[PDB]
């Protein structure tokens, strides 16, 4: 719930949210 997925070619690449922030799925970016 903190951190989310960036999608290329049906490609998972992993990333994190910085510190207390979650992912933003409506705003496509951690809130």
């Amino acid at each position: 719930p903190c951190k989310f997925y960036i999608c290329s070619n049906w490609e998972a690449i992993h990333k994190s949210c910085p510190g207390n922030t979650r992912w933003n799925e409506k705003e496509l970016t951690c809130t």
